């Protein structure tokens, strides 16, 4: 068992190690691309291999087939975190290592490709048991469920209060990937960082820097290659206009985000999205972790190259 090192073939190996890596079309690879991820990260030691395996696939199950909310971006979360974790090796607990990439695994499962605002608005039950966060408290709910299958216990070597520890980095890390925390969550880190006050030794800083690499991690279709960003941003709009088609089956205008009529405006809505949302994102991450530049820098391409689709150049 111990001696059993997954390998990746060579353009795999070299490229997992970059913040653009796309994990590919290979649905089957993907779990060993994990996998792969974790060992490297955390060790061959981190979980019980029959465990972890039994566990990645429980997970996959549970994520749907959605334009974009799917076990794809469930992985392409985790990989950004796990390239995250290894560009800033020394920076971080052996918990902190083990709970974060199952965080990024688990951080939308049983999504169903609606809003907390959709949910809240069609009265559905999950809105009447969480009034905020709606979704993302499902999603933590789903990974405890998960988590307690036979077999699946895949934190079961760490101690009564290791175990608790990791599962409370796991709920705040999912908690985080809410986007109506995420504005606060960083205003509070820029000003901290700026009057010096950031201390990574106080546990709410901590939690506010994970918060900050969880929504990092999870927009990071922005700081790929083009053509990845491009095609991505189609998957994300087809999740938001049948929203919008929902809305307005309840006998409501959606936000324009969500209005299919306004297909044109796309490039727009993405410099918007990119200026309100990526770019301060990632500005104040490569503050905190100086090594997370290659973030900003292919998000800022990004941004450059949908300024060009509005020129009409692409
Ligand atoms: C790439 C990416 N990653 C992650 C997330 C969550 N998002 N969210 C978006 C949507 C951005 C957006 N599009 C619009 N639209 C376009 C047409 C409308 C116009 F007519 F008004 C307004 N407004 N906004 C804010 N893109 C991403
Ligand atoms: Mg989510
Ligand atoms: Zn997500």
């Amino acid at each position: 068992q111990g001696l059993m090192q997954f390998t990746l073939p060579v353009r795999l190996c070299k490229e997992i190690e970059l913040f653009h890596f796309d994990i590919g079309p290979f649905e089957n690879m993907w779990p060993g691309i994990f996998v792969y991820m974790v060992h490297r990260s955390c060790g061959t030691s981190c979980f019980e291999l029959e465990k972890l395996c039994r566990f990645i696939m429980s997970v996959k199950k549970n994520y749907r087939r959605v334009p974009y909310h799917n076990w794809k971006h469930a992985v392409t979360v985790a990989h950004c975190m796990y390239a995250i974790l290894q560009n800033n090796h020394t920076l971080f607990t052996d918990l902190e290592r083990k709970g974060l990439l199952i965080a990024c695994l688990c951080h939308d499962l049983d999504h169903r490709g609606f809003s907390n605002s959709y949910l809240q608005k069609f009265d559905h039950p999950l809105a009447a048991l969480y009034s905020t966060s709606t979704m993302e408290q499902h999603h933590f709910s789903q990974t405890v469920s998960i988590l307690q299958l036979e077999g699946h216990n895949i934190f079961s070597t760490l101690s009564s209060s290791e175990y608790e520890q990791v599962l409370e980095i796991i709920r705040k890390a999912i908690i985080a990937t809410d986007l109506a925390l995420y504005f606060g969550n960083r205003k509070q880190l820029e000003e901290m960082y700026q009057t010096g006050s950031l201390n990574l030794n106080n546990q709410s800083h901590r939690d506010r820097v994970i918060g900050l690499m969880m929504t990092a991690c999870d927009l990071c279709s922005v700081t790929k290659l083009w053509p990845v960003t491009k095609l991505t941003a189609n998957d994300i709009y087809a999740e938001f206009w049948a929203e919008g088609d929902e809305m307005k089956k309840l006998g409501i205008q959606p936000i324009p985000m969500m209005d299919r009529d306004k297909k044109d405006e796309v490039p727009q809505g993405q410099l918007g999205f990119y200026n309100a949302v990526a770019i301060p994102c990632y500005t104040t991450l490569t503050q905190i972790l100086p090594p997370t530049e290659p973030l900003l820098k292919a998000c800022r391409d990004n941004l450059s190259q949908w300024e060009k689709v509005i020129r009409g150049e692409e």
